[PDB]
């Protein structure tokens, strides 16, 4: 057992094992995002790219909640990871919303953990989240909402002209 | 007469040497498409360049496969070469799905030389395909099915248009 | 739906999807492992490196796969994850025996998807399991085979200091 | 008097000197921890490192919350500095045992100083530590824990080989 253990409740120690768990599945969301971009039938690289992306950036962030839970001599506890929530993705714009619909949960955990944190008097956690979370998890929204608008605006009366050229003009590919 | 040859079946040899003659027959088809897309009529250099390239890999897929010939103690014998199936390739579209047909074609003379093969127990023939023919015929026509795609997609309403975007947005010119 | 799919079973392709699955809960084994020995209270850096780093090799065959998986024309299906076997995994040694027990079973459901290829005359499946995964299995498997017998030796009359001295002197710290 | 002191509470003031003492007691004792170590009839000389660079660490703690005061228009007040709580520190087990102890009370005065400073509503306060203080703290407790776990690990029956062992292969000399 820990001889380190030191202002880390039960409660934060269950609720980083749970934000695990979800960063993991939107990793996993990320990664069957970014392979149907890569379909022959599909064949939008730059959205693939974007994705693929997302997925390592998810996983990472897992990676670093773990290293945390260890440093603060609690326990990582795995739990089985939901399969994506769709097997096909459809549009760029459908995929586009989907993302944000899943950045906006995760946020809320973030930001549901930072709360308990602030009411448990655990600041170290609360430091955790605002240096390594936060600002990244806004700044991620910003872009994919930015991204939402240029889509939007390119369906037009031409959705496939509109839908080629976000992902040649604005995708890195 | 060879000195050398072994474990190699008259059957591979025959089979080898009108492989030869695909290959070589796919290399004339993407130089008569090449040169059909730079005509001042059609003009699109990117489209030209993609089939002048696969006129080349067509040609050195020959050439590998009469080193082989003769790596292996058997005789290269040539036939005629006949001329492409189309004096004009029509859009980029029709192209594009000509092409596929004719490597739907030779990947299936690949495989079915791999089978000959294996039914005669050449180990080195098969290895031979797998090594140099099989993923590369693979990645090409994939590459071609995820040009396919994006051509579909860009028809819209407005033909012309879309052909222009390709030809300057994804192909190398 | 695919225009490139050719001489790709629908056995197959579902074979690669749970090989997929498999390859993720071999990952997300190896994660749970690496982070069990970085708790304070175990403390085996060189270990906990060990393990991430087959976390990341065994996502990196599943990419792969799916590469594949799309390179033919299948399609990728996800399924759950299931959570890795133990939470807390006692000592290197039983680590190192749960490891190859994993891989082992990674290893026959290599063999058995190469047979089915086999058996549905699919030569490109074949090769490339033959090009990227069963060399490297075999090659992984001797390696803990080496580290299980180099562990064994240390175990001793003094545990503790076999376990710390293998960490130390074997692994990459 | 200062002409920039806003938002300053006395509280904070008098806590802040009195953190500075705690920080500059815990360097005078990891001063006397690695002189103890180099000492001939203890000769550990790893160990000897490993505590005079953290009494280093502690003397520069103490130098940023001077120059926080300063910033922030409060006044240092020096109080007498304690001497170490041992003359001989015992074993190097003995020795990671009391840094820890030691490290936990220092902890324990960042924690309740950061509480002083959310109940008295002085963000640049709590800022502070969050950014210099609390993370590092962790870290360097986690770090002491794993090597009590080593240490422990390598008490086994043969004491002065495994301490030998840890300074030799663990420590920086
Ligand atoms: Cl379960
Ligand atoms: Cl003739
Ligand atoms: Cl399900
Ligand atoms: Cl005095």
């Amino acid at each position: 057992s820990s001889q380190i253990r030191q202002n880390y409740s039960t409660e934060v120690e269950a609720a980083v094992n749970r934000l695990v768990n979800l960063y993991l599945r939107a990793s996993y969301t990320y990664l069957s995002l970014g392979f149907y971009f890569d379909r022959d039938d599909v064949a939008l690289e730059g959205v693939c790219h974007f994705f693929r992306e997302l997925a390592e950036e998810k996983r990472e962030g897992a990676e670093r909640l773990l290293k945390m839970q260890n440093q603060r001599g609690g326990r990582a506890l795995f739990q089985d990871l939901q399969k994506p929530s769709q097997d096909e993705w459809g549009t760029t714009l459908d995929a586009m919303k989907a993302a944000i619909v899943l950045e906006k949960s995760l946020n809320q955990a973030l930001l549901d953990l930072h709360a308990l944190g602030s009411a448990q008097a655990d600041p170290h956690l609360c430091d955790f989240l605002e240096s390594h979370f936060l600002d990244e998890e806004v700044k991620l929204i910003k872009k994919m909402g930015d991204h939402l608008t240029n889509i939007q605006r390119l369906v037009g009366s031409q959705a496939g002209l509109g839908e080629y050229l976000f992902e040649r003009l604005t995708l890195k590919h």
